[PDB]
């Protein structure tokens, strides 16, 4: 209808390659993921996608031997440059960011689907720092026809793996990503990844499954979300925490963080 609508300006480069775009006329912001010819996979799941803590997905262009992805461009960038290292950030932010995780999986899980690489570099942050799940480039399928099916491909990223991953054959896959996002927890509150991998050869592991919280990253921790992660990171994944008793934990409930201010006057 409006000439020159469709066209976008590559402005700068976000982190294949990922680019921010700018609309010629209205200015509108998207980031354009390129891919160098996996992906089939990703724009078939991405398609399904509509949930306000996961990235949006505006479409699709493919130019020969080159896919085109239009998705959300998040401007408070990744939560991973929010978290100090040694140090993590506030409690109360934490908790926040950690609402809206328990937000963005539940949807997942709900429509059948596990991210299987949750990690800070994955979880990006808008305008408002509002929390949104980003890359399903090892998103799959794992209910359909209201028949679950059992896991057993390597995926994700070792220091957030769970520990049935490296040990069983096949294995569930909410509980990989329940284990992910405590994790994720961890290094908000702590600055620090707890262990390089959860086996029984990582000192740190061992450590942790022997109680040893006066040691980092622990140590950091204050002992209401540390009971949540003591809950969280359980090595059998059948007596691990589920979501719906993660949203029923003291901390998880606990009111610590203030709305965002907003403009006042006196007298
Ligand atoms: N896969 C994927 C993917 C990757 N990025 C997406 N969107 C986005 O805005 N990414 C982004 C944005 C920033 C950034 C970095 C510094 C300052 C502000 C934003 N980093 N990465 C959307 N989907």
């Amino acid at each position: 209808a409006v000439p020159f609508v469709e066209d976008w300006d590559l402005v700068q480069t976000l982190g294949g390659e990922v680019q921010l775009a700018v609309n010629r006329v209205t200015e509108e912001a998207v980031a354009v993921k390129i891919v160098d010819m996996n992906i089939k996979k990703e724009i078939c799941i991405n398609k399904m996608l509509n949930h306000e803590n996961v990235v949006k997905f505006y479409g699709h262009r493919r130019e020969g031997n080159i896919q085109y992805l239009f998705l959300e461009y998040c401007s408070g960038g990744e939560l991973f440059d929010r978290i100090e290292p040694d140090i993590g950030m506030p409690e109360p932010d934490a908790q926040r960011f950690f609402h809206q995780l328990m937000a963005g999986v539940v949807y997942l899980h709900g429509i059948g689907i596990t991210h299987r690489d949750i990690k800070p570099e994955n979880l990006l942050l808008d305008e408002r720092d509002n929390l949104k799940i980003s890359d399903f480039g090892l998103a799959t399928v794992f209910r359909y026809n209201n028949r679950e099916r059992l896991l057993n491909k390597m995926c994700g990223t070792l220091p957030y793996v769970a520990p049935e991953l490296l040990k069983r054959r096949e294995f569930h896959a909410e509980p990989v990503d329940v284990w992910s996002c405590g994790i994720v927890l961890t290094a908000m509150l702590a600055g620090e990844l707890p262990w390089d991998q959860p086996s029984d050869s990582c000192q740190e592991y061992s450590d942790w499954k022997e109680k040893k919280t006066y040691l980092n990253p622990w140590k950091k921790i204050d002992s209401a979300p540390l009971a949540l992660l003591h809950k969280i990171l359980v090595e059998n994944p059948s007596a691990r925490i589920t979501i719906p008793d993660i949203k029923k934990d003291r901390w998880y409930n606990k009111p610590l963080k203030k709305g965002a201010k907003r403009p006042r006057v006196t007298s």
